[PDB]
């Protein structure tokens, strides 16, 4: 399914869409 | 959701698109 | 399709899901 569109960019894990800017 | 570029870069996803990460590196 | 599920963070590419880890 689509990430969240909230002009934040999304990476894959765990079946989920997490924000990139935590492992930035 | 649709298949990002073929093209040796990597994407990841925002705003419903398919962006360059290495825009956010 | 999916990516693995891992504990680990994917981004896109080449068709293929990649670890982010590699471009960090
Ligand atoms: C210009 C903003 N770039 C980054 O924040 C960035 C780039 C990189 C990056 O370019 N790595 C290439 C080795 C890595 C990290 C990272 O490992 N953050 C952990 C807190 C962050």
């Amino acid at each position: 399914p689509e990430a969240p569109r909230d002009g934040q960019a999304y990476v894959r894990k765990d079946g989920e869409w997490v924000l990139l800017s935590t492992f930035l």
